[PDB]
């Protein structure tokens, strides 16, 4: 309805995916109790009704699509089985049914058309692939993690198709296993062997984390929005200012982020999915297939402290499907720019993505470089500072972080060969020089001490 | 000059091009009569120099560029020198220097610009980077050609620098090898052990024939062009003279090409670069650095009888350090739809090349698969032909030959979306549907038989 997105004050589409999100909850509360008796084919039959109900509510013209890719790896999957040329096949074709919606589609503003799910679809397809051909192998140790994390068996079509389409995790969900789907399929996943799993506490804290952030982030809205940046005239004011205003920029366009997922793991604990174990007291954790990890994403002062709290999942499923995939080639140091190269690719075609990614990996060589000077060879470094007084490092330290993470944030949501160059120019490429020099100068400096 | 470019009748692209290339002819004359002494470097700086000044006459200020390659790869070539990782940087580097510069250079027409040189070097460039790395490994009994070709030694910039800016195959010309190049500059390329290489008679049979297709080529331009197959307004004829439309064309767009090979192939033999060996009476055999093959390129009935008999060149090429080196995987056939993939790349960013390759695929699977049937198992099928009067066989085979190879050329001089399926469609997409109907039947048939 335009009467509700003109109210809201926000486009429909954003309505439209806030509101498919939200549903998912009436759906968790009926199955969880409904489905006490098994009969998995039930399950598999409403996990695949509730998914494509909500793929047609709002890409309700081309959900076949997404019927097409789930229907031809089930064919590549079968056949030749366990095979290495599989899982190459199965990777380009992936990859170039990917690339050329992308290039198909290729909106300049920021658009939620049909990609991000077919995206996390085709991640995930890619993922249960190379999970099957390395349980393929012999019964071997072979890193026991890897060995119990691996799936065994006939995966047809029914279990592949519920596994594929997920009511929770659908639109922007966390990225789970296949083994695992299986064990909640089932019941073996629950606080105890014979109960519904006692979840509610932990659902109701996600949801108001997640509703405390989406009101404050479209409350604070239209304040700072990204045409200030540019406006073909007030490239004019203060240098300073302009520099706090990418202070302030930045830190708020996360946010439009952070909510959606937290509100998308109250559905995703609540149906028992985030089970890992207990502690060492014995309580149960629920920390398992958790997106953010709040309370260690604001306070830290450490630029490697913002890469191991903000996407958590994304990046360790990079880690774990590249890194110990490439442990042929030796290099150690090739393989960090190449699965890079792919995250710059999985995101989008466009040419913001790769420098935003570059400026990334040259900030944590550089924090690494620092950090190790310090602490390990420090000399007069350490007692220097003797841990007398640090509320100005603290605070000097935050504002650099935040300056330093917004200022390469800016071509992440301007993605464009013109508006980059034009909104970046105005600060005299401050970091990429900044950072170029200490990076030339630091090894020199350090042989000095 | 726009006076000579009206005479002739021509735009003065094509016109500077072919006195570029025969510009080459005093050069050769001048060389081989002036250098008796060798003193390497003397060879050296004339073909950089020349090379260079044949570079400035066609590309003015642009020629900077295929510097920008040469030096780049010495050092890549220097340091890491017989790591794998070299040859991986060195192809990634090659191949996406190239792809930018299609895509910053892409256009709707044929235009002589500046990537047909940088193409050459590039690939001539890859060819030397394999052949420098399958010369640092052990001297066991490799296979006898790559023994014959590996390189042993340390490349310095002026040997590298005079080898890339050879005046004779600069545009067009040969790719030959890196070995053959020191053993023309060493003087051993000679018929008798010391005098000047006795090479006229030769060399005017393909002037002689290079310039005999070249008048015929351009006395018969006028009449057929690439302008009344999509006027839209010439597509109502009956559909046969259609058809042999298609016929005439293609036949005719082929002589634009061949001409040059065959005039650069008399610059090319005359230096003495063309020596191989003698024959089983022991006269010489000058061809070796051959581009075509005339006699067998017009009489060839078989579809897989113009492939032995059009550029042998880069096909040899492709075949030696892709088709033989690509063993490892095990396929057999994946490789063969790869390299065909590269050389769907090397030519440019279009559409149309990949169609034409997997059409010239298709009918050489086809007519592989026509020829095994017969002459393998006749079943009293050929048996009474026993050669009693067949001529009528021999001409429709050559006008289907014709046909055939001209409908999967069309799209090889038009390479847009639109304009290809516009002038496709009015032929009712009769090859390639009548060939997959061969290629589904055909088996079956057999079975019968
Ligand atoms: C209150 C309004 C709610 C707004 C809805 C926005 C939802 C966040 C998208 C998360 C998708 C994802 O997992 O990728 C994370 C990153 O990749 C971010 O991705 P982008 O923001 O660049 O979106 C284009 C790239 N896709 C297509 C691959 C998703
Ligand atoms: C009388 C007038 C003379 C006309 C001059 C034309 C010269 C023929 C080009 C041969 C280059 C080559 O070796 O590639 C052979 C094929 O690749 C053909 O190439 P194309 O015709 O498609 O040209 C674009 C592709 N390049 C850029 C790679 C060369």
């Amino acid at each position: 309805l335009a009467r509700v997105a003109e109210a809201l004050g926000s486009s429909e589409q954003a309505l439209r995916l806030i509101v498919s999100i939200l549903m998912g909850y009436p759906f968790a509360l009926f199955q969880r109790y409904f489905l006490f008796q098994k009969e998995t084919y039930l399950i598999h039959l409403y996990n695949v009704f509730t998914g494509l109900s909500i793929a047609y509510f709002n890409f309700g013209m081309q959900f076949f699509h997404s019927l097409l890719c789930v229907l031809i790896q089930f064919l590549i999957l079968r056949l030749m089985g366990r095979t290495v040329t599989a899982v190459f096949t199965t990777f380009v074709f992936q990859m170039t049914y990917l690339m050329a919606g992308y290039y198909f589609t290729a909106t300049e503003h920021y658009d939620i058309k049909w990609t991000m799910p077919h995206c996390v679809l085709t991640l995930k397809l890619i993922g249960l692939a190379i999970d099957y051909y390395d349980g393929g192998k012999d019964p071997e140790l072979l890193t026991p993690e890897q060995r119990r994390f691996a799936v065994r068996g006939v995966p047809t079509l029914l279990e592949v198709s519920g596994f594929s389409y997920f009511y929770g995790a659908f639109m922007v969900g966390p990225q789970f296993s296949m083994t695992d789907y299986q064990k909640l399929a089932k019941g073996e996943m629950t606080d105890v062997p014979g109960q519904r799993p006692n979840s509610f506490v932990p659902a109701l804290k996600r949801l108001s984390l997640g509703l405390l952030f989406l009101v404050t982030y479209t409350l604070s809205s239209p304040y700072i929005s990204e045409e200030y940046l540019i406006s073909d005239d007030y490239m004019e004011k203060p240098f300073w200012f302009r520099c706090g205003y990418i202070l302030v920029w930045g830190k708020i366009i996360l946010y439009k982020y952070v909510t959606c997922w937290l509100v998308t793991e109250g559905v995703c604990i609540l149906v028992g999915l985030g089970y890992n174990g207990n502690d060492q007291n014995g309580k149960p954790v629920w920390d398992a297939c958790a997106n953010m990890k709040v309370w260690l994403y604001e306070t830290t002062p450490l630029f490697t402290g913002t890469i191991a709290s903000f996407n958590i999942n994304t990046n360790a499923w990079v880690a774990r499907y590249v890194f110990k995939r490439l442990k042929f080639l030796g290099n150690k140091l090739l393989s960090q720019a190449l699965a890079l190269f792919f995250l710059a690719i999985w995101h989008g075609l466009h040419s913001g993505y790769l420098v935003c990614f570059q400026m990334e990996l040259l900030i944590v060589i550089v924090e690494r470089q620092v950090i190790n000077l310090v602490r390990d060879s420090p000399t007069l470094s350490t007692l220097a500072s003797i841990t007398a007084l640090q509320p100005i490092f603290y605070v000097l330290q935050q504002t650099n972080h935040w300056m330093f993470m917004g200022y390469s944030l800016v071509p992440f949501c301007l993605f464009t060969w013109d508006k980059w160059m034009k909104v970046y120019k105005s600060i005299y490429f401050l970091g990429h020089v900044l950072f170029f020099t200490l990076l030339l100068v630091l090894p020199y400096i350090r042989k000095l001490l």
